[PDB]
């Protein structure tokens, strides 16, 4: 597997990765639900560095998933991490590799200090494998997001540049 | 049935759908009658969340209808629902499922509190259908809209998030 | 029927321009003179959203453009509007005028909810006057030397119809 | 006599705005609705050089503004224009209307070189109709339910005069 | 009762700002006077909403009348009435409502005027009924006001009933 | 058998080429211009202005034959200066008479103008005879009015009224 | 003698306005129509640095404003210009016209280096014609029905003078 | 109380800029860094109608500003927002924080109809944590080395309050 | 050989020609160096008639030279004439024809009275060329221009309209 | 006698002087004739160094005259000098001292290489004065300026920094 | 002494301070030579974060100098420091405190890692001042800058966040 | 090997060259990662000469590497040189020839005075290469950049035209 900076031609894969009416999606903190308004948001934030996205693809160049570093602050050197694996390539053991490739980019190139993420409390397997990757719970945000018709709690888990490098 | 977000390519469809039923059409509360005027109004409000529209295409991949949420207020958490099915694909039992899908999106994704709609009193079949989906009459607006050369009364019917979820 | 009325599009503008080349007339677009196609297209884009005037092109069964229907000087307080209809000489005399007039009135009285529709017809064209009379219009004025047409000040009949008469 | 006609100024806009506070009608400025003084001021500055309409403030020898004289819908191809006169409530009833109407016709036919001046007078006021008839106007139409004034569609008389009749 | 209506002008914006609630201007949220003033200059020519201030003989503003959601095809409009707390209870509400109805039905040529009134304010309901309004709807939990969803009576009056 | 069409931006270059063959200093709505880029900006600036009206003439094959210009238009006095410029390609085939009459017809039957005047070089008597056959009459012999081709040249101002043309 | 020509200033616009209204006629500023002072001031600001037209106020030794001298339609390729003189009635008939005309010709032939100065004068005003003749102007045209003055088309003489004749 | 909470205005910009200078920070305006006042004013003019953040200044009886209350990261789908409060050192410690915090929660839960209001407070400031806890907030996270303040990475307590708890 | 008024499409020619031939580049007396600066200055002074520029193109439309009338005074009817032939088409005798075409346009179209120019005193070939074209020496400006790191004298030579026409 | 930099308050003095000379005035090579035109041109070239003007006042600070440096070219370090003395203080021998002061300022502060000027050939008095001041004739421009109805030749005379310093 | 972010009103100060202390100053690495050009550049680069400037002023509200942090890189966390004190306030012992204030802002607020500076070797007083404030030499650049008409060797000195904070 | 200026068609080659080295790239001091924003920056700085790039191609016009002259300061006659070669054409000895060609273009055509470069301290083979080419160490920048997860030092090596030309 290999990561690559997101291109305009990849936007359609993003729109198909998470189908509408199931997740209220944002692009640089701007709501979007169609491809045409997504394309305009991409053109508007093509140079904005507050959020960086990369598409992962295998040797056959079959797009497998997306990694998003959002809410990037270059003074506190923190960023929220998100990983979205394609349904067809899910369960093949790529989660750990993609997460480690994201942490590698964040701590060895961007020179960030902290990488936090929000994970649904109702997904313990993800929480456990994130802990195995090197994350630690720093918060149990109560009713943070209204998802699928319910206010859900989320575990905020972080990892520091020191741990990953050493 | 497939409920997708509206794209610029679908503008020519809804326009042809609007000319089959004589209506003084509004796009974000702006009158329009030509396709060029519609296209420019679409480009002007492409990022306006005051109204959300979704096209309806069947299994054959043919576009058959439109679902509109308008007058969306995110303080009071209310929205007006409207559904349109082409005459060819009416009477096939799609309206019920599409209404349920719209209510699902409004109450499980947008986290809206109320969904109201106007239905012509002279169309009693639609009134009963909406009643079967959970809507309840809250008003009998007298001579609200001038339709087909006569001021007609319309029943205002609402449904709440509590009843839908519970 | 055989005729369909469709809202005016930018692609149809040049057809409008050609009609005015066949019928020598000092043309206006939203009360602003125009004679070049560029001036027309810039005035079209300027008033794309202005509802003071509404224009519908007429296309036959074979999607051939045959005429224009203009509702100008629309007023939403007095609920009045001046109607005008043009037909290409090729498709003139084929019994379309009456159907298009009825369609225009139908749009004005069942959709826009207007109250009155008036028009001007030259006194020297009594056939048109009779046709409008057959469609329901009635003379309310004989404007003397109102316009300067083809080298002479000509009188015009101001004829009108009301929503009540058309719907009832 | 002693009345003076003067081209409208930006400072006079508050007099114009005050005239229509005691007149219950939907006011227009260059065919554009206005209600507040702000709308009137921005429309004045928008059409400061537009010649489609002309306006003259009428004032006394004491420089007391008494009324207004408008020439709207001016067309320089057909050479027509709609005349309109308003006299302040505190100055109406002194017999100024006739002299001001003649001064309007004089300007229209001796300076602007117009061919026709028409006007609309309500059918429910034959005294004004007669005054216009004395000044040279003659009826050319009885427009039925043209406007909606004070809760009812009222008919109006369209009356005209030509440059030749006034100058000869 | 010699109260006169006047078109809203920029000089009156400050009064409307000082007159908590989630207010709108041509369906655009505003909290600050600068935000309101830019919205006013933006919709200076928009006729989707018409506003008029009512003042007494000595030019003392006492209330505001708003016509919003004006539709010139169906000829309807939502009416909102605000009276300054200093002039409340002096018997002007009836005059303001009837002067608004007179303008709507004698000048604008509208066909229907509807308004929303809190179900927990039956005195306003009775007053509107005296002015000629009739209940056409009992909207349930239409607005979140002061921490609770409140029902509101939608009541209308037609041009015919008022003119005749 | 020719046609007259209102001038459009696509035809601007043709006007520029015409002025390359006729060595003159050209104006557009009374503003000097010598570059096509300056002409195109002036065209877009005065697109809705009606102080001047221009029409290009075409044949059956839609080939450009020339230009007619009504400038210095006055809507109070109902006057306008006429100027016809036919390209050298189609000069001498007898099109001048037709286009002059068509310009007068448009001026007196559509625009409702009172007077149409024009300036013609005294050193070009053939044009004077042409305009005289088309109904024009000399009302002036302006002495050294324009500096043309290295010399101050006299020009005849010749006019025609709406009455004579329509009666 | 005692007469001084000064360059026009914004403060002098009122004088021009009042002066033009005393001789009622359609007023132009840089070939753009105007009637109101507010419109004149905005046109002055627009063409403050435009050299197509140059105007000069006339003042007495007591700085009493007498009249105006206008050089319009100035062409710096053909080196022509149209002259116009407007003296206030309260100072007319005192011989100022001759001196002001000579001063205008001097400025135009000794400072601007113009070639021709032409003018239009009403045929029906013979006194002015002979005045311009005495100043050196010669008739070059009899423009028939050129202008519309006080309800009647009038013929005007076009008279010219050249730089070589004035300087020699 | 005689403490008024007022929506932010242009004139208030130069106060918050000075208040931010007093408490050395890397300030943001709608998630955009700014340092100078001119940059802040351009950002205000840009985000004047942006409802993603809402700011309210505090002024005392003398009508002088003392504090600021910010609602940022306002999500109208999840109905969440980050709360921040700043009080000038000179007026700090006078028991105003609790009143202002309750007024901010009142506006967030009774007008904006929000669900959760959360905030970040430095662990090294236990007095602030206590005050927020007494105002109804409850700890939900202990962010480790989240922010870099005064040359060190400091932990912060993320504490929240729900609409249901506040209203009941 | 045709003389055409300068258009925007020729800006990149004179620019290169001004760098190849080291020239103190001004546009209407406002100095620049960048190409975008040239294009902005052109757009700013497109209607300015204080300076007139004309490119010279052959039959195949290859730009060979530039004719610049600058410091134009419409009261005194004078203007400074500058000719610049590109090195590619230099030594082919075009200089004489272009000088006369420029004199013709100045004296038969613009109705100018005097055309003067400055020529380096250390270039007697150009001096004799202009003398043949009708110009006559009227001044010997001492140390007038700083050329190749050296203050040099320049001859000012003039020609009058009466001489060219008569 | 003292020379002071020109300021707004002095404009009305400049204008007045120009009204006494039948000259076609300029301000940064822009024709003007009215005070309003002069004021707008002054505010347009307030920060332009192409021209520098200094007013001349006596001990009592009465306005005596004006010195103008125009066509200042900082690449060649030249500038044209013009001197105007009010008619009230003419014939008192101030022109000679003011020319010396102007030359001193130009060669000392501005560090200019040449200061040239034009003087009418039919005004030998000014020619003799400038010759006494150090200027030397370098050109006899034929019919350079149209003055008082006739084209007059003008002497262009210069003075170099070296002569004035050494 | 206090530090304040540079604003438009201060532009005429730095301009008069960059001409007094001769320097071909760049505004965000952009050539400028006029006040109006500097003002346009300020409003053009008002939001750019690559460079941060702070004007230092006295308790009497009298400006004394400027402090610039240019070449800011948020990945490597480097920034070049520069400080220019007005001649009138030099020798007062301010430079030391201003250097410490800039280092404080750079290491305690911006969370920068390295701060380097270029200082002329022929100015040993400044070099020793920097050495006293904690800077250390890392490079002896030969003929890097052109000062007083000569190529002068400069010294590149640096300091890190750890030393300053620890 | 021949050196040719950069064209838009070559941008993709540059993008592929950056795939070998996983470091954050800049175009005219603007951060970029994806190809779309690279093309946008290329079109943004198409006319800016502050940085000059030239591509290398062999006899068969097969792309080999890139030569960049960045941080060009025309006032101090300095420039930072950088050379990259595709992995498929390394070890061919092209390094020395391309470095000599670059230095020749810099010291003969651009007439630059100094050429400096930054080379990783942990890559001594490149240091020796540049030493043989003519460069000499003038600085040992401590922790200048953040590479591969660690602050690394870099040698600043220079060469003057006084040494190359002589």
């Amino acid at each position: 597997l290999t990561l690559r900076a997101l291109e305009r031609g990849d936007l359609r894969f993003i729109h198909n990765l998470n189908k509408e009416l199931a997740r209220y999606e944002y692009w640089f903190e701007e709501p979007y639900e169609s491809f045409d308004e997504l394309e305009e948001l991409y053109n508007k934030h093509i140079h904005d560095n507050a959020e960086r996205r990369f598409v992962v693809e295998d040797a056959q160049k079959n797009l497998i998933g997306l990694v998003e570093l959002i809410e990037i602050n270059y003074i506190h050197r923190s960023a929220e991490f998100q990983i979205i694996i394609a349904p067809e390539h899910q369960g093949k053991g790529f989660a750990r590799t993609l997460i480690n490739r994201a942490l590698d980019y964040s701590f060895t190139i961007l020179n960030l200090h902290k990488i936090y993420l929000h994970v649904a409390v109702e997904n313990p397997k993800a929480v456990h494998l994130y802990e195995e990757c090197g994350f630690v719970e720093e918060g149990h945000l109560v009713e943070e997001f209204f998802i699928n018709g319910r206010y859900q709690d989320v575990k905020r888990m972080y990892i520091l540049q020191s741990k990953y490098l050493n």
